[PDB]
């Protein structure tokens, strides 16, 4: 997977994530995708890794929205439209050619809130 | 969304479909992307209308391998390697600019058989 500016590849330390295929500028676009929107209790615990949550609802990003690995020192940032809808990744820091891209561990993530119980 | 060959857009018809951005030779491959693999009970019924499935374990397509729309007569076919870990699409028809991509409904598509229950 890849296109003109990002390319997803194993982490030498975990597992896949999102390099620069290309330098990019701070508060510049990386990805913008469409995000799949369901109630809360729709996805079982298969996504729980993945999936970000506003409300009663939750939802998967599509294209590379959900390779983004998440990072204590993240060099970029997620927005998502009203309803969920869409994602964006934008850059909060020049990015180098062969940087990993990642995003901060974000309250809307379900991966901030690890259940005992779900499906 | 959109790379160097495909462009997905609201298709007059159904919701999303993935479009054919550039000529398409016949047996030429369209899209290779991830999938996140896990045990059939481990998915709710969010994504019941995108999900396929090979034994215990049930796969979502990343990148825009989940937006291709299924159609009666295909213009494309789906492969996933051992695992369900890869999926790639194949034209199996010459395709024109503009032509929506289409794709069989598989039997290892969830959407081939329904369920009355679920999570």
């Amino acid at each position: 997977m890849f296109n003109d500016r990002v390319i997803v590849k194993k982490s030498p330390l975990g597992g896949y994530g999102v390099f620069a295929r290309k330098s990019f500028e701070k508060g510049e676009l990386v990805e913008e995708c469409l995000c799949i929107v369901r109630h809360n209790d729709d996805w079982g615990t298969a996504l729980e890794d993945y999936l970000f949550s506003r409300k009663n609802m939750s939802a998967m990003a599509l294209g590379f929205g959900a390779i983004f690995n998440h990072s204590k020192d993240p060099n970029a940032r997620h927005e998502l439209t009203a309803g969920l809808k869409r994602m964006r990744i934008f850059t909060i820091k020049p990015i180098a050619i062969g940087e990993e891209i990642t995003i901060s561990y974000g309250d809307d993530y379900w991966l901030s809130r690890p259940r005992l119980t779900q499906n």
